[PDB]
Order: structure tokens, then sequence, then C-alpha cells
């Protein structure tokens, strides 16, 4: 209950480096990467294009290990 995840604030293009305009948090189901990891996700790249409103999942960010 109430775990907030990272949600795509806009379409995050393939292989693009993440920035703070790109990520917002929301309570979504299923639970994805925790909202508190938005600082650490900055500059990491996605390996697939992430459509607007998609929850960001661990398998989508290159070099992500929590």
């Amino acid at each position: 209950a109430n775990q907030a995840s990272v949600v795509a604030n806009q379409l995050i293009p393939i292989n693009t480096a993440l920035n703070l305009v790109m990520m917002r948090s929301e309570v979504v189901t299923p639970v994805g990467i925790p909202a508190e990891d938005i600082p650490r996700l900055v500059s990491m790249q996605v390996n697939r294009a992430v459509p607007l409103g998609t929850t960001l999942m661990p398998d989508m960010v290159k070099g992500y290990a929590a």
C-alpha cells in the first residue's frame, strides 16, 4: 500500500539519459522502481523507449541495481 514508483512524465526515448523532467512519482500497481531512487536514476539510460505514464521497472534502466 502507498509505495510510490517512478512513472514516465513524458516518452523517454531509447538509449536516452534520464533527467528530472522525465520522472514523476505515483502510487501504481504493479510496484516499479521506488520514487526515492529518482536522484540515482539521473543520467542512467533506458534500454527501451518508455511511453508516457509507464512505470519504470528495474529491467528497463541500464546499470540499475537497487
